[PDB]
């Protein structure tokens, strides 16, 4: 069933019940039924109701072995994220899916303000929340964005819940086109991952999937797991994005870059 569609069954009193799951995020997964109830303002047994009506639309999953309580699905918070930017006045209406995997669902979506969009509504110390984290995700990427305005990412519009709203950009994977100036292109990405860590910027995922190309150039996407230089690790993450996308080149192209100088390069500019 899409977005849309799912959109299209919530009345007002469902919102507000979504709205007090989320406003609760930050200390239960289980959001209990007498705060959901409380912070809505609707009494119990018709909060349990409706509740269970965005449940069946698996927008809530809703537990009962310690207590009643309910968080939101992965759609379920990415509706919720995407009313958010509704009400904003910064989208008018989803469109159809671009692509989603492991990380994200990105949909192509229209803004009377910023034109043809696309907004990417995020999924995913002990090493062993499913909200709060796709929620920090979402945010994460949508700072460093704005940390990068100016240089060859997309311009960002907004961010909500899970959700990012930002330019669309005409342009396909890497992966999936053959250059024929790979020594030139391989040193474009370099250089743009020299500009980024001026400006105190790690990517931290770069590779032939986020680096977007066409005739007029290339664009970085995906910053979800960016992280600031002097963050534990920074270095050695970026380090990991210069040896990933010079490795793919050799690969693909037997282009002959050095890693170690390459690194050694942007480092010290
Ligand atoms: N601003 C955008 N403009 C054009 N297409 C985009 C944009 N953002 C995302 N996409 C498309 O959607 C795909 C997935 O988005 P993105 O890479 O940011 O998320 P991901 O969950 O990290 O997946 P990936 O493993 O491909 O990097 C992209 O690789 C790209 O083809």
């Amino acid at each position: 069933m899409n977005i849309a569609e799912l959109y299209g069954k919530m009345g007002k009193h469902s919102w507000r019940i979504m709205d007090a799951i989320f406003k609760n995020l930050w200390d239960y997964e289980y959001v209990p039924l007498q705060l959901i109830s409380s912070h809505a303002r609707i009494g119990e047994e018709k909060a349990r109701n409706i509740l269970k009506y965005l449940s069946d639309l698996r927008v809530v999953q809703n537990r009962q072995k310690d207590y009643e309580g309910s968080t939101f699905t992965f759609i379920g918070l990415s509706l919720y994220s995407l009313h958010r930017l509704v009400r904003s006045g910064k989208v008018d209406a989803i469109g159809k899916l671009m692509g989603e995997g492991k990380e994200s669902a990105v949909f192509n979506c229209y803004s009377e303000k910023f034109g043809e969009c696309v907004v990417k509504f995020h999924k995913v110390k002990v090493k062993e929340h499913f909200s709060v984290l796709a929620i920090r995700s979402a945010r994460n990427e949508f700072r460093a964005l704005q940390k990068l305005q100016g240089l060859a990412v997309p311009k960002v519009y907004a961010w909500e819940g899970n959700a990012v709203l930002m330019e669309l950009i005409d342009a396909k994977e890497l992966y999936r086109v053959r250059v024929e100036n790979p020594d030139e292109v391989l040193d474009m990405i370099l250089e743009e991952v020299a500009k980024f860590y001026h400006r105190g910027i790690v990517h931290g995922d770069l590779s032939q999937y986020n680096v977007l190309v066409s005739e007029e150039g290339i664009w970085i996407i995906d910053f979800p797991q960016s992280v600031e230089v002097g963050e534990e690790g920074w270095r050695e993450i970026l380090e990991r994005d210069v040896r990933n996308i010079i490795t793919y080149f050799s690969r693909t192209y037997r282009t002959e870059k050095d890693i170690n100088s390459a690194i050694d390069r942007i480092l010290q500019e």
